[PDB]
């Protein structure tokens, strides 16, 4: 049973934030429709419904916490910027839900602890549903510059890791 | 908590992402048919409609803002919108008795509003009357099933309007 005491106070807290990219975006649309660009605005418009689509499957891929922890990254961590695909079908992760959400948690925090507070660092995360043998694979793909890339030489199954001067590239298996 | 309201927050913020998506669907449809002038005066109103949105936030009236932001996105037989006329103003006390009294209206609305009609409510919190520190205001439009499910400063049902200002 939820506390609504909880519940309500959150909703404001979250839907403020909501709130603050909705119109921190409204305003990019407006900005390029006064400066008569509407080429770049249908972009934009075509850009943001995408990555809202995602937000939608990430949603329902039955993986309450992951979404969770995704949707409210940016929110709360200045640490990097988040932005995350569902590739396939949705499907039903249900099970894996406390497993990919604790995994990523400790994936951010080795992250936190190596990225270069300094430069643009971002990571894309893209989640495959659509294997012929593995429930998902993870994909992350990080931009930017480190300060301890040692931080992760020491590192689910995973079954890529190159790390470049200001790139990284992860794949995580899952079954 | 954990899981459970998780779940919940993820479904409620999907409603909210749902809205924003509309109001982009909406604003890309005027800019292919080629009518710019209706984009800006769009973009405007959302802009206030967020204003309010914060403002309801804001005025320390948890439950009752909670009410007004999720009512869209539950069962109901009635659009809300609403707005908050004056300066934010720490409404703490008054919150959960405004809150019990819009629910108790909000049902009367569901019992007589026509289901079969796109029937609509605008609430207006005035936190600056000179005389009583909060009036709600109610502007219904739409149409009536049972209109006799029907201090309160004013009542005016006819066809398809009822004024109801309600002052505290």
């Amino acid at each position: 049973n939820i506390s609504d005491t909880a519940l309500t106070n959150e909703l404001i807290h979250l839907l403020g934030h909501s709130r603050h990219d909705w119109m921190n975006k409204l305003q990019l649309i407006k900005g390029n429709l006064s400066l008569q660009k509407y080429d770049r605005v249908f972009e934009m418009i075509e850009e943001m419904v995408i990555d809202a689509k995602h937000e939608s499957k990430l949603s329902n891929l039955k993986t309450p916490h992951l979404a969770f922890d995704f949707l409210t990254f940016n929110w709360k961590t200045h640490y990097m910027t988040l932005e995350y695909e569902v590739l396939g079908e949705i499907k039903d992760l249900s099970a894996y839900d406390q497993k990919l959400a604790k995994l990523m948690r400790k994936l951010f925090h080795l992250f936190d602890q190596a990225v270069s507070r300094e430069s643009e660092n971002h990571l894309t995360v893209s989640l495959q549903t659509d294997h012929p043998d593995r429930q998902l694979i993870l994909y992350l793909d990080f931009h930017g510059a480190f300060a301890d890339p040692s931080a992760f030489d020491d590192i689910v199954d995973i079954m890529r890791f190159e790390i470049t001067s200001h790139e990284c590239l992860i794949e995580i298996g899952l079954d």
